[PDB]
Order: C-alpha cells, then structure tokens, then sequence
C-alpha cells in the first residue's frame, strides 16, 4: 500500500523557468510518473505550477517544501499545499515531534501523505542532522509515519534508516547522479531514487532518464 | 549598522488571504515598518504579494522561509525570494554551514540580509534543535552572520544566544503573545520582537499593536 512509482525513478524538477520545466518534464513523461516539485520552481512560478503539471502530465506530485516551522505554521503550509493539488509533502524531522504531528494531522484530514526527511545528502548534514537522524527516524516510526527520505550519498546511513523504518515503510532517496550517489546501490535500500540535474541539465533528458533506467533494469 | 525596526515590533503576517492580510497590515501601519511574510501567505497568494506590500506600505519585508535545503537548492530559493523583492530571508542553521553559506552568497550578490534561525520557540525545539543551538550560533559567528532569530518562549536561551553573538549582532524573536512570551522581557535580549496572532487575530489589531507598544514604551 505505497505509491506506485514508475521505474523507481522520481524527477526532481528544480528548473526555475516554467517553459523549461514543462518541456523537460514532458520529454521524460514516458519514463516517470512521479515528479518532485520544490521551492525553486514554486517560488518562481506559483503554486499553480502544480495544477499545470497535473493538467499536462499524468504525474503524481510530491511537494518538496522541507516543512520546518512551529506546529501552527506547519498546519497552514500543509493546508495550502494540499489545496493546490500536491499528493504528498516533505517535512523536516529535526524541529521535533509536535511539528511533524501537525503535518500528519493535516494530511490525514485532507487525504494526502507526509514524507519525513531524516538525514540529508549534502556535506553540511554531518554537522547536526546526522547525529539526530536515527532518532528522527525512530520518532517517525512512533508517530506512524509511513514515508521517508534519506541520503543516497551515504549508503551506510541509508541502510540504517531502512532498518529503523522497516521493510513496509516507503523510502525515497536523493543525491543520485550530480551529488555522487549510484542508482543501483541506492535502490538496495530505497524504494525509489530522486534524480534532478543528471536528467534536467542533460542535452537529452529523455536519453538521460532512459540510461539511468537501463542501468537498474534488473531491479524493476 | 543594523536594521532600524520601528517600535522594535515586527508583524508576522500569517493570514492566508490577500484582502485580510492587506487590510490588517494597513490597520497597523502607523505602528510598524517591518513585516515578516511567510509561507502561509506566500503559498496562498503568490510571491507577488511581496511587491504589493512594498507598493502599499513601503515596509521592509523579511521572507520567513526557514530555508533548509542543500546548498544548490538553497541558492535557487534565495534568488527567487530576493527577485520577489524581499529585503531579508530567514535560514535554518541545523542543515549546516555549507547550506548557510549558499544563502549568504546570494544575499551579498543582491544586496540583502540573511537571518540565521538558531533555536526555535515551540516545545518540539527541545528534542533536537536546542542541544545544537549554541553551536549553530557559534557557526553563525564563524560565518560572519550578523542577524539571528531566537525564542521568546525561553528567555534564558535567548540571553545565551545574545551572549554568543555579541551586542553588535541583530537579534529578532518570535513566540511573543500567543506562544506565551512577554514583549518587555524579550526585548531585554532581542533587538525586536516578532508578533503574529496577538495582533492579526485580535478583534482590533490596531489597539492590540498599540497595547503592546504601550507596554514597552520605556524600551523605545
Ligand atoms: O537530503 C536531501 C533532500 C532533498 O530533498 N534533496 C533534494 O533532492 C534534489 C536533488 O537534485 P539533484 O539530483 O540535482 O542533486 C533537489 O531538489 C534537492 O533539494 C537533496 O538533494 N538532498
Ligand atoms: O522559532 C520560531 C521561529 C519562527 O519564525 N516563528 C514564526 O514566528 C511567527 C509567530 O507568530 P505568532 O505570534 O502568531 O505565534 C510565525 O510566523 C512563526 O512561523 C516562530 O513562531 N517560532
Ligand atoms: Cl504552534
Ligand atoms: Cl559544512
Ligand atoms: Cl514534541
Ligand atoms: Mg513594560
């Protein structure tokens, strides 16, 4: 009972121009039915971009908003985001359980899903997030979180996060390609990989996506 | 050399419809010249609301976006935010130094300021953020950050943050009113207080703002 991500591949659409974002997403549509839309695109083009993607493509939308406020503000952010048509939203765990619970409550009420971001993929994540991440994950499990995000760039950490959340939980993982993570190795632990620049900056994004999929063909 | 906030009072405009947000801000305009605009309003009404506030009120705009992504994405968020006319942006320190530096770089390029959020005001902040907060503040100092955010709801923690950053740094503080923080006590340590619901949900927002100011009149 998890979202059925085509080819285990989620596009991180972080182009900031509507025309370019629409073109590239359209070009890879035969390979990907799940698109992660974040603030680079939303702050450049408006929340109506979610509407436009739904209209143009047959794609699920994950709003990567890394929600990280107090409970009252988190509730408002989630409400606005789901109102706009996002299927799911990504929330930070480091602000604590009440902040996460606020998002879960709105998602339950509105019939949508929360993804909990545990450890991040960039070097700075080692300073504070890494040391909290196992506990953030355990907190997620205690709160009944079913969907998680963890880092492709640290296979040992991604493996531990998978252990904590169990095989039944859904885990997606960014940092593949540009940040150095390997698609096949990441899919040992994650249900789906998130890929941005490797696809959207390619001369031929469709060929780039098809190439990633070919490399993981035996894992589909 | 620091931001000059009228009446040491920053309005947290978290109403989610344009008409109400503009009306209430108009009602209190004689008391403030600095407005914090966050995702509740921006995700509901669009980034164009920032220019509209500048057109109507001439106020400074702090974009409270809790920026908490990897460096590459942080750059794009800051660029989109400053393009919309924000004077400053609030950035989480928890994701580490590289993520903060990404924001500082864009702010310098566009003539804007970064505010570093150290400890948060809500109960969940105790789980992970609080234990990292002094180190996050020292990181800010090392990075040359001059503007900080810390919690009205824990004056002893707010005082410690002031100690770390020094008297020359600029410190603003939310959690006043609704979350239990006291305006005058908070201004012992913060340069300015952030106030949302105690004003914008009041029967008479102007009288609410006037009342807060009366209570701190000997601190102005
Ligand atoms: O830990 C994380 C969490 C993320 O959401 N992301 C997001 O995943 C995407 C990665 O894109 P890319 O493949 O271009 O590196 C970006 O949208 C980024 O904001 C990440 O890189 N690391
Ligand atoms: O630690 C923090 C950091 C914040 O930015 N905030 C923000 O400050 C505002 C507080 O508003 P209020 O006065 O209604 O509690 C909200 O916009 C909230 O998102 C906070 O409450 N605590
Ligand atoms: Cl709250
Ligand atoms: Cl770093
Ligand atoms: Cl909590
Ligand atoms: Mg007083």
């Amino acid at each position: 009972d998890v979202m059925d991500v085509m080819n285990r591949l989620i596009l991180a659409m972080d182009l900031m121009n509507r025309d370019d974002a629409l073109r590239v997403t359209g070009e890879v549509r035969e390979y990907i039915d799940t698109v992660k839309i974040g603030y680079p695109l939303v702050l450049s083009e408006g929340m109506d971009i979610i509407a436009e993607f739904r209209k143009r493509f047959g794609c699920r939308i994950i709003a990567d908003f890394k929600v990280a406020d107090i409970p009252e503000t988190n509730e408002k952010i989630c409400r606005a985001t789901f109102k706009a048509g996002a299927d799911a939203i990504i929330v930070h765990g480091f602000p604590g359980a009440d902040s996460v619970r606020a998002c879960l409550n709105v998602a339950e009420e509105m019939g949508r899903e929360v993804f909990l971001l545990t450890e991040m993929s960039h070097p700075g994540a080692e300073m504070f997030i890494q040391g909290a991440a196992d506990e953030i994950a355990r907190m997620g499990v205690d709160l009944g979180v079913k969907n998680y995000v963890g880092p492709s760039t640290r296979p040992e950490r991604l493996s531990r996060l998978r252990e904590i959340i169990g095989q039944d939980s859904f885990l997606i993982s960014p940092g593949v390609g540009a940040q150095g993570g390997d698609p096949g190795e990441t899919l040992r632990f994650a249900d789906a990989i998130i890929v941005g620049r490797s696809i959207y900056l390619a001369d031929n994004p469709a060929a780039a996506a098809a190439g990633i999929i070919e490399s993981i063909k035996d894992l589909l």
